[PDB]
């Protein structure tokens, strides 16, 4: 069925009017691409995902969009090579549930798992185990790409197509529609994590944790950081750090079935605050509660942390998220863009801070190694102008923004921070002379 609909990313901002082609049949997909690339020109069309980024990329005003959500089949799956076989429309929570009875894991979750494949490709998705394990594109082994002319190309990273298969990896659906995928899973014997707990008091502590060599001996990795107090405390953090367990980490209790996979405003309806919350004796607390030595954490433990808070409002509408890495080396410029955001009197409580390990191949990937940050601003006067000086900085100190989470920079800003883009673009260009790949996104950013 065609249908047009008025869609937003996960922000609620930015609206637009597509057709919404929304069909399992595989075969009727490739017949709308065909017809739009016979047109000769019109606003061309984009693949749309659970619609999770927050920002346009999977929108496209007054052209087709094709929902990938009924392209769902996991064809196979198989525990000696490891390889999952599955339309790019499964997404990651499907995707894990059906793998762990193979003692099989996803190799790169983000913070929800809501979240398609073809999305996770597009976005080239990183998360926890980022210095571990690099982005979802990093585990690709192959994907089938319905091209401009129609034809579904078979992709593998290091074949005849490596140069299409990397600009598809983070191309945010503008080489054409992801079909299908092989991804390498990564083994494991249980579905629990062993994880230890730090609480630093400010900043400085928070990158000397994250420096001192520490994170080698963890394959998972994340923190939330305090966006809002003065110096010292700002950018104190509660770090989060683990790796999988084996099967005899476990207590017995839960050794029987290892592999297997099982709200707090609902029991405290007035609150977490008490009158020691803020004073010596919550500091002490929180300091306790924050740090502990190989506890075992199931995923929504280890992995959503956010959970447990319930309807505790601060995700919908009326919020601007931001995310951006700075350069490793450049901890003078990531200590000052800190200070920047905690004076500018816009406040995030949603903090996220996470260090990047070594980048991939992929022109317009995101991550590169250093200080990742996410920030959740409340819509208020003055937001829009200081995020731009934000952007600023970002890109004077070596580092860029991420195309899953934007719906406002530049393309002048954003081609700075992506100094391989003429290189992706030229690419894009071979593969869709015609432009029949658009989107909000790549108008916007002049990647169209
Ligand atoms: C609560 C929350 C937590 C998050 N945490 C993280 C995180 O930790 N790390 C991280 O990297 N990201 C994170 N994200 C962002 C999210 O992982 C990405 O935005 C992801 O791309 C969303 O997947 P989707 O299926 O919803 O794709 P959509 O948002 O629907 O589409 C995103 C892009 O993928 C393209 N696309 C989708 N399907 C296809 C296809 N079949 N072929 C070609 N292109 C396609 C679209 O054209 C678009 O460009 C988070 C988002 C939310 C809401
Ligand atoms: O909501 C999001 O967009 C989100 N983005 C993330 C980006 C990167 C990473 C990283 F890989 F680095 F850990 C994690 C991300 N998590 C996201 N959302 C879940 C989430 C957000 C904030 C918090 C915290 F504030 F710390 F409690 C806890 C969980
Ligand atoms: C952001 C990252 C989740 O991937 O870490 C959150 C952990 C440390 O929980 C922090 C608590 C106090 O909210």
């Amino acid at each position: 069925t065609t249908t047009a609909t008025r869609l937003t990313g996960w922000g609620r901002t930015a609206p637009s009017v597509a057709n919404v082609l929304r069909t399992p049949d595989a075969e009727m997909i490739v017949k709308a691409v065909a017809r739009v690339a016979e047109s000769g020109g019109g606003r061309g069309a984009i693949a749309r995902g659970l619609g999770r980024s927050y920002g346009d990329n999977a929108q496209n005003g007054g052209g087709l969009v094709i929902d990938m959500t009924p392209l769902n089949t996991i064809h196979s799956i198989d525990a000696d090579t490891k390889l999952v076989d599955i339309d790019a429309g499964v997404n990651l929570d499907q995707l894990m549930k059906a793998a762990l009875p193979f003692g099989l894991w996803v190799p790169v979750l983000p913070g929800t798992r809501q979240v398609t494949v073809g999305g996770a490709i597009a976005c080239d998705i990183h998360g926890k185990n980022h210095h571990s394990a690099g982005s979802f594109g990093n585990h690709v082994r192959s994907m089938d790409l319905l091209t401009a002319d129609g034809e579904i190309r078979h992709l593998t990273p290091t074949g005849e197509d490596a140069e299409l298969f990397w600009a598809t990896v983070g191309g945010n659906g503008l080489t054409g529609i992801i079909m299908r995928a092989t991804i390498e899973m990564t083994p494991t014997s249980t579905a629990y994590f062993i994880a230890d707990g730090d609480v630093t008091a400010s900043l400085d502590e928070t990158i000397a944790l994250h420096s001192d060599g520490s994170e080698a001996r963890y394959t998972y990795s994340s923190a939330w950081f305090d966006a809002i107090s003065a110096p010292p405390k700002l950018g104190r953090a509660a770090v989060s750090r683990g790796r999988l367990a084996t099967v005899e980490q476990l207590p017995a209790k839960l050794r029987s079935e290892p592999l297997k996979f099982d709200t707090l405003p609902d029991v405290f309806p007035n609150g977490l605050a008490n009158k020691y919350t803020f004073g010596p004796i919550g500091e002490l607390w929180y300091r306790k509660s924050g740090t502990y030595r190989g506890k075992v954490q199931n995923l929504t433990q280890f992995y959503h942390p956010l959970d447990m808070f319930g309807e505790w409002a601060y995700g919908p509408a009326g919020f601007l998220q931001y995310q951006f890495v700075i350069p490793t080396e450049a901890v003078d410029e990531f200590k000052k863009i800190i200070g920047v955001i905690q004076a500018s009197g816009h406040y995030s409580f949603l903090n996220v801070f996470k260090l990047f390990g070594p980048r991939n191949q992929a022109p317009l990937s995101f991550p590169i190694p250093g200080w990742n940050i996410c920030v959740d601003f409340p819509i208020k006067d003055g937001l829009g102008k200081f995020v731009s000086e934000l952007d600023r900085r970002v890109l004077e100190f070596g580092g860029r923004l991420y195309t899953a989470k934007d719906s406002r920079t530049t393309a002048e800003t954003f081609h700075a921070m992506y100094p391989r883009v003429d290189e992706w673009i030229s690419v894009r260009r071979k593969v869709d002379p015609l432009r029949v790949f658009a989107s909000d996104m790549a108008r916007r950013l002049e990647l169209l």
